[PDB]
């Protein structure tokens, strides 16, 4: 695979500072998709705003459980058969929370979004496609945590 190699090329520079870079990815997720804000309880409070997330031990935490799933969907770019029955159970556990199915669109454009800020000139549009596929490959185990 040659973008195989984009993915994991592109994925090493975010790496490197998983929680700045998260906290990009969530910050555009709250810009597009308001209605997330609320699904985030930490002992029954409520955020009242999205800078409000950005201070909660929990919600950092929860970022830093984010990108070690993206990190393992890049080591298993080749083959995501691998990573298939765990994130039905996580696709289930996020239904379980309130996060609709619809809404993991919002975060795939909000994931590229932190990639083309974050490589600039670097994210080329095969990169993009690839980052697209990836995602979409992700998504589609994900939502068996539905039903199919
Ligand atoms: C899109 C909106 C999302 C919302 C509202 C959301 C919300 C939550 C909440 C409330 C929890 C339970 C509390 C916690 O562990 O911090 C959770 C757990 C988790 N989330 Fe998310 N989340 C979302 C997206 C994602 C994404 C995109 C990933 C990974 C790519 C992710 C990975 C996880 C993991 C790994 C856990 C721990 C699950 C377990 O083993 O119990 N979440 N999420
Ligand atoms: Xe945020
Ligand atoms: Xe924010
Ligand atoms: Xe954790
Ligand atoms: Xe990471
Ligand atoms: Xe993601
Ligand atoms: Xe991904």
């Amino acid at each position: 695979r040659p973008e195989s190699e984009l993915i994991r090329q592109s994925w090493r520079v975010v790496s490197r500072s998983p929680l700045e870079h998260g906290t990009v990815l969530f910050a555009r997720l709250f810009a597009l998709e308001p209605s997330l804000l609320p699904l985030f309880q930490y002992n029954g409070r409520q955020f009242s705003s999205p800078e409000d997330s950005l201070s909660s031990p929990e919600f950092l935490d929860h970022i830093r459980k984010v990108m070690l799933v993206i990190d393992a969907a890049v080591t298993n770019v080749e083959d995501l058969s691998s990573l298939e029955e765990y994130l039905t159970s996580l696709g289930r556990k996020h239904r379980a929370v309130g996060v609709r199915l619809s809404s993991f669109s919002t975060v795939g454009e909000s994931l590229l979004y932190m990639l083309e800020k974050s490589l600039g000139p670097d994210f080329t549009p095969a990169t993009r496609t690839a980052w697209s596929r990836l995602y979409g490959a992700w998504v589609q185990a994900m939502s068996r945590g539905w039903d199919g």
